[PDB]
């Protein structure tokens, strides 16, 4: 392993620095001894994911906090973790020197880095570009003959994604978005502002538009890439809004529905990409459940629609029960999965807080959040950005897990890279959350899964200043004793047989 | 009556133009026989508050939505309606020439206007002041002898409300909210961040917290000013936020309970000031039913809670149904009060825009939405602000219904000011709500009330393009065949018997 090399930009916490030679990286992965459990702590104070084992004791006395494993209350099972290949998170990576970039890479998608899974892939231009452009700006080009992927695709985003699957030991699964169609297909004839498909589902306008979903995968299984999944539509109620600033496609629930039931579901089942699952939504869960019910009461629609995907913005987030936990509830078999997730800022807040411990708080709180309503996957948004949160065209900067500093090829991994490291490196494709039961009112955040072998996962996030004691039950093997840091996260893991 | 001089400035709508020697104005109430109708109508267009009359018919002639007024089905009493007198609000209205400042003053509270009878009065400095300051800035004096009023209260305030009262045909009801307390009875010594008072509930730090409340009820009655509430902080909430920006006091709901069961309510109640109501929360709504539940279910806090104070900056988050309709559900002896309302607050929120259709669609909806979730009551922020929004020590700008021009001695009257009047002028203090049955879905809101005269007003709002045909019906009086036209806001009144 090597070490987290810390350096404090007066915020709670440190950055991890990594350049062209030097990058904080795991050993390759044990597993724990029967009768032992391992875990990895990460705190404020500057430990990042450091590595300790303990015995399972087979007695407990004691008034302190229990968790008892339920291993046998079965809920989802998990897709994955990942984050997006933005133009901006491309340009900003090729922009260090190869060693360097392969150093960030192996962070993200190694076995000795964090595991990700997942990559969306914006399906042409969004605000962390620095132009405005599709994949066919000739006006009235129904027939898509001058379709073609720019350098941002050829140059930029298909090579990075060669290279991350080429480190990754896990399948990686890509998951694609529009922001925007051509502008001649659209009412306000522009890349922004409100404006939706012209014309009605079916029609001449619809079926070039569900096309271009199609011409896309042909152009990238033409450079040996294939998707998993794709999105109907990135945010579809910004194009409903007056004055949105960047890149956007108006749908009310009712034109999605219609659009998918009479020209995307069709058009991609009648494709060599018919293998690709459609996700409806891709927008805030304030949307829901209402959004769902109007596309999977139609049955022309849900026959198309895999899943569900939401958005997670820091500042404004509706209730999860209501949104997520209904949704479940009304369309158990309908998938609900998180494509977009980022820590936008405050009039009073910077765009980039290089080592805040609160901002990693937040992802972890908001993961754990999503594992307990249902939620399969988590994607982060840009995988890195520079220090201003850009580049972004209309100045909508935000932060990152990884900051590059070009001037110095030098990377920073922030809490937020290890908040997401303590799910994404222990939680593989397949994993099923389990019940997990306090036995008294507590200041923890905690969720069990099981891996596809049997063994158990926990994480324990504390976003009090105060240590917590506390004992976890799995009837199988018997009690981790163990101490929950204020200001830590913790991931468990243990043999169950 | 004076009719709107209209100005645009390049937004959906005009704003009305006064100065020294014009306002626009209304002559004295004069309503029609039973069998006649009175309709105030306003439009993007440009109508403002227009009246006409007509019939009430024994024949129904119209084919679409029909509205029944359901007069024995009652719900909450009104309150009122009004807006905040904060320091910068006093420093716009008092920079105008004397006749200027009584004619925004009646346009705000005289029958002429648009009959205000609340103002909310922050309790010393807020974001909306040009200097942080307390009543009791000097150190360690927890008797509070050394507690005054500055020249904002004494010179802009204190007689500005005088006016508005000499100036108003209905008693004008007074509510007071504190941000921040002096310094040093709060854990981080500062005006603003992440801070709550020192100790512990029914120490000397809440003891003289609570003393306080009772000290500026005291100072405004030597100024002849009586209060009918006091809020137990202002956004409760803020002062828990790391680097909150401005004037703050942090509350869990459950230190707001025991500070309220263990100092602030005996305090008041061992006062000259008993018969003054204190409200809870004054807070997003999206903190409902949670906060109402920790407070109100402990007997010691809730003998003292007259109402819940609501914000409505997080409304889009959090449905009417889940916040107000469930805390009514589990405490209906407990009213909801909404305390503070603006737009120009959100980052994608330009500060003023000058003719907002937009921003008065927004008030309308809002109280609309209240009233049919039980509310009594709904507050304005700033009674005026600057063409920039401010002034704001911590340039927090945000719009108002009036904007104050004082280098052309010149206001503008905002759409935002006519979408409040078509509420605040014809819905009296004991006002009831009464139902209003929709005989079809529809693209309206609105709400039917009864006068304590037993007379009808109804407020219809359309949002859409589109003019909706409607017809209304009084079951003790006949049909009422009118127009809501696209963009269009119209309060309906007319005698039952
Ligand atoms: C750069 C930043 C980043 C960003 C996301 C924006 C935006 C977009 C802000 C969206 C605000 C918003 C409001 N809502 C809730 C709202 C909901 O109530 C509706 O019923 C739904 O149909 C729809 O979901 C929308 N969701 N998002 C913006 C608008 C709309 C105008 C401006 C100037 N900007 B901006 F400031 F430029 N800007
Ligand atoms: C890249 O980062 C590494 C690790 O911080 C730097 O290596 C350290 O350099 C200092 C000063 O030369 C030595 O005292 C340390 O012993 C080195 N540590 C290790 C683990 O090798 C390296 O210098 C950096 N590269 C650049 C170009 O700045
Ligand atoms: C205050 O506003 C009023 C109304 O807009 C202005 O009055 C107009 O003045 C012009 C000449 O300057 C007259 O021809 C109009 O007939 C006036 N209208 C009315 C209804 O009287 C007035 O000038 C403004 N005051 C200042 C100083 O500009
Ligand atoms: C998600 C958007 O799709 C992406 O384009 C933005 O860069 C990013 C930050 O603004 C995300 N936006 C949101 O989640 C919405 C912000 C709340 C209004
Ligand atoms: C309400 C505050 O009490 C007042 O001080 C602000 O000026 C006003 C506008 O910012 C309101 N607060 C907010 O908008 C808070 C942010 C919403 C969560
Ligand atoms: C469209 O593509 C064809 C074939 O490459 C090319 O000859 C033509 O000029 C293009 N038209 C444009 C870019 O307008
Ligand atoms: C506070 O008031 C007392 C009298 O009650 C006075 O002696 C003292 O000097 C005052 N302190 C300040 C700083 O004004």
């Amino acid at each position: 392993a090597r070490p987290c090399i810390p350096k404090s930009f007066g915020y709670s916490s440190v950055v991890c620095v990594c350049n062209a030679t030097y990058c904080d990286s795991f050993d390759p992965p044990t597993f724990p001894a029967l009768g032992t459990f391992s875990r990895y702590e990460s705190t404020r104070s500057g430990r990042r994911m450091e590595l300790s084992m303990g015995p399972i004791q087979a007695n407990h006395t004691g008034t302190g906090l229990l968790l008892t494993l339920q291993p046998e209350q079965k809920f989802q099972k998990v897709k994955g973790f990942g984050g997006a290949m933005t133009d901006a998170a491309a340009l900003n990576i090729l922009a260090l020197s190869p060693p360097a970039q392969n150093l960030l890479l192996k962070s993200y998608f190694s076995e000795e880095g964090i595991g990700y899974n997942i990559i969306r892939v914006p399906m042409a231009s969004c605000d962390f570009s620095i132009r405005t452009y599709t994949y066919a700006d000739t006006p009235d080009d129904f027939q898509l003959h001058n379709f073609s992927l720019p350098e941002e695709d050829t140059k930029l985003k298909i090579p990075l994604i060669h290279r991350a699957l080429q480190l990754a030991q896990r399948p990686v699964s890509l998951l694609a978005s529009p922001w925007t169609s051509p502008t001649w297909l659209k009412t306000n004839g522009a890349v922004n502002g409100k404006g939706s498909l012209k014309g009605q589902p079916g029609d001449i306008y619809h079926q070039t538009w569900a096309r271009y979903f199609v011409k896309f995968l042909d152009a990238y299984a033409e450079h040996k890439l294939q998707f998993w999944a794709v999105t109907a539509e990135n945010e579809p109620s910004a194009g409903l809004l007056s004055g949105y600033p960047f890149q956007c496609l108006g749908f009310t629930p009712e034109h999605q529905r219609d659009f998918i039931a009479r020209d995307l579901g069709p058009t991609l089942a009648n494709s060599t990409h018919h293998n690709v699952r459609l996700l409806m939504l891709d927008d805030q869960r304030l949307l829901l459940p209402h959004w769902a019910k109007v596309v999977l009461t139609d049955p022309e629609a849900a026959k198309y629609v895999h899943g569900i995907a939401v958005h997670w913005y820091l500042d404004f987030l509706a209730p999860a029960k209501a949104t997520l936990g209904e949704t479940h509830r009304l369309f158990p078999n309908t998938m609900l999965f998180a494509s977009e997730a980022c820590v936008g800022s405050k009039f009073w807040e910077q765009s980039v807080r290089l080592g805040s411990w609160d901002r990693g708080m937040q992802y972890s709180h908001s993961i754990i959040t999503n594992l307990l309503y249902h939620v399969v996957g988590w994607t982060d948004w840009n995988l890195a950005l520079n220090p201003e949160g850009g580049p972004n065209w209309v100045r909508n900067f935000v932060d990152s897990p990884i900051i590059v500093d070009i001037t110095k090829d030098t990377f920073y991994k922030q809490p937020m890279f290890y908040h997401l490291g303590h799910f994404s490196k222990f939680i593989p494709e397949g994993s099923q959350r389990v019940g997990l039961v306090a036995s008294q009112k507590n200041d923890l955040d905690a969720v069990a899964l099981m891996h596809p072998d049997g063994s158990a996962v926990v994480v324990v996030l504390n976003r009090s200043s105060k240590d917590v004691p506390l004992t976890i039950k799995d009837p199988a093997v018997g009690f981790l004793e163990t101490i929950s840091p204020g200001y830590s996260i913790h991931t468990y893991l243990w043999h169950r047989q």
